């Protein structure tokens, strides 16, 4: 009654329209990392991403507005990453200090 068989077929498209746009966007990233940054700099990402996402997340934003913007020279190799995850890890605990 409230509402029409168009009208609604158009929320199930609208909120599929989403579903599928998300995953473009996570397939994207994924591929733009492939291709950033190398295969054992990727697997640390990862491999840091499940004890401190936050910090592997800051970088990977981090290489991908930069190799963008040709600021960074890729591939970016593992010793590149490892410094990075370093620097925000120690920028993370410099803002905690409340300083």
């Amino acid at each position: 009654v409230p509402i029409s068989e168009e009208q609604a077929q158009q929320m199930v498209a609208k909120q599929q329209a989403q579903q599928e746009r998300m995953e473009a966007l996570e397939e994207q990233k994924e591929n733009m990392l492939r291709a950033f940054v190398s295969a054992e700099g990727r697997e640390r990402l990862k491999r840091i991403a499940q004890v401190k996402a936050g910090r592997s997340q800051a970088v990977e934003m981090h290489i991908i507005q930069a190799v963008q913007r040709g600021k960074m020279q890729p591939p970016v190799s593992d010793d590149t990453v490892r410094e990075l995850l370093g620097q925000m890890a120690n920028q993370e605990a410099e803002s905690r200090s409340h300083i």
